[PDB]
């Protein structure tokens, strides 16, 4: 269990990997769907929906219980009117399309939505329809317990929301809410800290307030989210589960004088080595090294 | 100004780089001091203090206005009693040592402290001394306006703190606090979102609640924080300022059929390329690729 080689891990059947993940984690994984337009212009609503389902299905079939997936951020008013409509149409799909609803039922997925969407969403018919669809879905899938899916819609800044939720909670309860109750209030249900975040391109994380910690393993694929392969996910999983927090930890004092020199050389050999710096090609940033 | 080459940027005098940063940013930079014991066991309280000052001085002399530096996290009770004492002694240095106090006065630095240190700090003499020292320093350097320095002591989970701060604010004010007021309450003064985070080793961020956004450029050096060189910082600065958000943005539609193929190849050439996966050597994780 604690002694599986990366090669074996990569050769293992899906049901075997899932069992390992159910026991070792990650329990909660953040996976935003970025670089969609780019992916489309290389390989719309019905195409992205399929890929989203593919990846989401992939994540859940690997044992991951909860998936936090940011889909819409405030940077949505940075585009025309046709975007708003098209956007709300995509949001509607998440709660109305038959193939995805079957996905929730097939894999018993409880869908929840977080963010400042109720306020920031265009105060109009189509917008209210989405909100109602979101609430409806959340309750519809309440019976599902195998997996939890959290969609981020304007879920980048929780400060004000937490503040107002705490004030109301204190007014009706008589005491301030616990961290647990604060999280249930934002995500609609309790969710453990994120164990990993899988982004792409520029090194940056976003849209998963209150669930971040120094223990959230970060990963940045070179290609867009939808390009995620089976091999890539397993390599990410393996790294997090067996490599990030290695044990027994290092004992500097008990090491020989040579081991220390070899270690020091690993750092001073390339004294200015940095991960995060990139280069631009056609306006697109690519990580170096 | 908007057309400086990386080479020139690297050749430019310090006062020139600072001027560019004062105009283009980053305005707020997160720089935690990690891998200290490791650095020490390769090159204690008086040694780390010097390096911390070196780097802090480096950051400020490059134009950075605010530096958020996490120094102590809850993972402090993961060690013996001698650690607690030694730790509170280091904390005391930040507010009592003469060379660092001169540093604040020399570079006009306003020092602030954030985190759940008032509660979690050992309810004892030495602990209360630190807390008082912290409050004292914060007020002592209130006249300084050139730079702002925020030290993170148990500043990983702000949820409960924000909740209680909002309840009290609403009770005395009659209305909930704004995001701005919520941030002033946690950090003791208003601070803009973090423009970049410079970590090391394992890809992960931490201890800068409420100040994170998708625009927080992440960087992970291979060697410990104290190994930070002049060249490395400039390469990081340059990347953030001129490369992260390149402009004009890309126009897929207006590109030739070949440019699109070259771009697609940049992604499918190495289909499973991932940044964040590593390898272990002597219990120490090192990023691959
Ligand atoms: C945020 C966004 C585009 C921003 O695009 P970048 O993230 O900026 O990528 P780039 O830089 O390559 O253009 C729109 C989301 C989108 C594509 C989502 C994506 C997942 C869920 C689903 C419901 C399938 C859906 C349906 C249609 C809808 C328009
Ligand atoms: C958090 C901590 C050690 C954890 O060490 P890792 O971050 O775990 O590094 P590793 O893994 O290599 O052991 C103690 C902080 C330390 C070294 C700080 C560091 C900056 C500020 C200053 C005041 C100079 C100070 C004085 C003395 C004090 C003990």
């Amino acid at each position: 269990m604690n002694l599986v080689s990366e090669k074996e891990f990569l050769d293992l059947p899906l049901v075997s990997v899932a069992e390992i993940v159910r026991c070792r984690g990650p329990k909660v994984s953040v996976f935003p769907f970025d670089g969609t337009r780019r992916w489309f212009h290389l390989e719309f609503q019905q195409a992205a929906l399929r890929q989203s389902i593919r990846i989401l299905k992939m994540l859940f079939e690997h044992g991951i219980e909860t998936v936090i997936s940011p889909i819409f951020s405030d940077d949505l008013l940075d585009r025309g009117d046709r975007f708003i409509v098209q956007a709300l149409e995509g949001m509607a799909l998440l709660a109305n399309d038959e193939e995805i609803l079957s996905f929730y039922k097939e894999h018993e997925v409880h869908v929840l939505f977080y963010g400042d969407y109720k306020k920031r969403l265009p105060s109009t018919a189509q917008g209210a329809a989405v909100v109602k669809s979101f609430d409806d879905l959340t309750i519809s899938t309440s019976s599902n317990t195998e997996h939890r899916l959290c969609f981020g819609v304007f879920g980048n800044d929780a400060a004000e929301s937490v503040a107002q939720f705490s004030i109301s909670w204190n007014e009706t309860h008589g005491k301030p809410p616990t961290r647990r109750e604060i999280i249930e209030g934002y995500y609609g249900e309790y969710v453990d800290k994120a164990d990993m975040f899988i982004g792409f391109g520029r090194f940056s994380t976003f849209d998963f307030p209150l669930l971040s910690s120094g223990k959230t393993s970060l990963y940045f694929t070179v290609a867009p989210s939808y390009y995620m392969t089976e091999t890539t996910l397993r390599r990410i999983l393996y790294d997090h589960i067996y490599l990030r927090h290695f044990r027994p930890k290092p004992d500097y004092s008990a090491m020989s004088a040579d081991q220390l020199n070899v270690l020091r050389n690993r750092y001073r050999a390339q004294p200015d080595r940095v991960f995060g710096v990139g280069c631009v090609h056609d306006g697109i940033w690519f990580a170096e090294g």
